[PDB]
């Protein structure tokens, strides 16, 4: 685990070390004092040439310029100001109906198998529940992933996102099926950027027929794309958008069920607090997610020791001193969240996975934890998202029982983002009993 190596390095070299496992010389930064002056400074921006690893892949085009993958200041800001208006508080609260109906679902299907004897993978089901959501909130596309659907769409996920970490240097060395691995993450770059064709086509047929959609996301990626000469830049938004809008909330979610499964005293707290906001309610309400307080800490706690995104990087454009280091100019910066939060400097007891540090009343981490980025640069779906995973997380403890089957691992794996190394095989009961 590259990460883990970091995180050796960063305790024994200090705050700001060079790197060479990426195709271009890098340098880890880690005291929060330049996490602070680098991400919440317009000034610095990511750097073009790491980025390029999600640009294109293998050669095939696949984030493109879009909204992530755009290092260019201005042609950035151009765009998120547009997209931002798919994210105001109102459409926030317009995708609750969406949240309820999907985590709804999904607890429906757990409790059909739910004899604690069926094995089923919590990582498979909690992909499958993001994408559907992601799908339907910003596309308007029912997915079904949950009902057995589109298989070949997620596996395309999958294939394309270990391409890119395969993609490094360092890494893609000398095995011989290298070809195969090519063919597989081009096809599957080429059949993804076609779903979106087939969706935005039918989202423009929908307009011609006077139909009135209300405005989401898709509303805004095409709005973004006006004046275009072609559907590329809209493409590699929609690729953005598919991605990044449901693999790191599924990785989350499966990371904090995951490690859930040997913390019964929490768990027994989650469903105190559960029963306590939402009693038995069958959907859940906007304003009861901020109740939910408890199971915020959990949930921030879990991105603390698993954060998906693991790491960002800004370009450092002239010779510069970082915490008494020279850094040479025109220099890839890493900020990582995950190796901070491993930091005994940092965190007390690190790897103890514990709650009451995002207690109330206690000191909020200083630039030392940044799971959704921080700065003009920080995730825009970070209250979508947050949304999103209270309610899948509420529904699964009103309901739900999980016992990981034995011989399933707690670590974890790169593949593009971090995530459960094992597939989080549980076998589950109705709650109580
Ligand atoms: C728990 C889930 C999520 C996590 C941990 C997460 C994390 C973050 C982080 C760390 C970045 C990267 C910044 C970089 O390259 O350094 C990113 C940016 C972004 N995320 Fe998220 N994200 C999550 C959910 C979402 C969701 C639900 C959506 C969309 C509906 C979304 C959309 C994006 C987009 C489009 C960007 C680029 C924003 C910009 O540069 O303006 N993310 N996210
Ligand atoms: C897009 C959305 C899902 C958020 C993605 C956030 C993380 C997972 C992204 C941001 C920056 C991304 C990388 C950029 C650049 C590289 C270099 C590349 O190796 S290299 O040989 O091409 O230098 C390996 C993948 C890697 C580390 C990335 C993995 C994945 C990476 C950390």
């Amino acid at each position: 685990v590259l990460q883990d190596v970091f995180l050796d390095w960063a305790k024994k070299y200090g705050p700001v070390v060079r790197v060479n496992v990426f195709h271009k010389t890098s340098v880890i930064v880690t005291s929060p004092e330049s996490v602070k002056k680098f991400l919440m400074s317009t000034k610095y921006n990511k750097d073009s040439k790491m980025y390029r690893a999600l640009q294109t892949v293998f050669g095939e085009r696949l984030f493109g310029q879009g909204l992530v993958s755009e290092c260019n200041y201005e042609r950035w800001h151009k765009q998120r100001r547009v997209i931002d208006l798919a994210f105001s508080r109102s459409s926030l609260v317009s995708l609750m109906e969406t949240f309820n109906e999907k985590a709804e679902q999904l607890v429906e299907i757990l409790e059909a198998k739910a004899d604690g004897q069926t094995p089923v993978s919590m990582q498979d089901m909690l992909t499958y529940t993001a994408m559907d959501i992601l799908a339907k909130a910003a596309f308007g596309m029912e997915t079904s992933m949950l009902l057995g659907a589109q298989k070949p769409l997620s596996q395309a996920v999958k294939l394309m996102l270990e391409g890119i970490t395969a993609s490094r240097n360092t890494l893609a060395k000398f095995l011989p099926g290298k070809r195969k691995q090519l063919r597989e993450v081009r096809e599957s770059i080429r059949f993804l950027r076609q779903v979106g064709r087939d969706w935005v086509q039918r989202r423009r047929e929908a307009l011609k027929r006077g139909e009135e959609v209300p405005a989401d996301i898709l509303t805004q990626i095409l709005k973004a794309e006006e004046g275009a000469q072609d559907d590329e830049g809209l493409l590699d938004n929609f690729v953005t958008f598919f991605i990044a809008g449901h693999e790191t909330s599924a990785n989350h979610l499966a990371f904090t069920v995951m490690e859930l499964s040997r913390q019964p005293e929490i768990v027994a707290r989650l469903q105190a607090e559960v029963d306590e906001v939402i009693g038995s309610k069958r959907y859940l309400d906007f304003e009861d997610l901020g109740r939910l307080q408890y199971l915020s800490q959990v949930l921030k706690e879990s991105l603390r020791l698993y954060p998906p995104a693991w790491g960002t990087f800004r370009l450092l454009e002239e010779e510069t001193l970082i915490d008494g280091v020279r850094v040479p100019g025109n220099t890839p910066l890493l900020f990582s969240t995950y190796v901070m939060g491993r930091m005994d400097t940092y965190f007390e007891d690190p790897l103890t996975f514990n709650p009451d540090r995002f207690g109330p009343g206690a000191p909020k981490p200083r630039f030392t934890y940044f799971p959704f980025s921080l700065g003009h640069r920080s995730c825009i779906g970070q209250q979508f998202a947050q949304m999103e995973v209270k309610v899948v997380m509420a529904k699964l403890l009103q309901r739900l029982e999980f016992r990981l089957v034995p011989g399933q691992r707690f670590g974890l794996q790169e593949q593009a983002t971090l995530k459960p190394l094992d597939p989080v095989l549980c076998t589950l009961r109705p709650r109580g009993w």
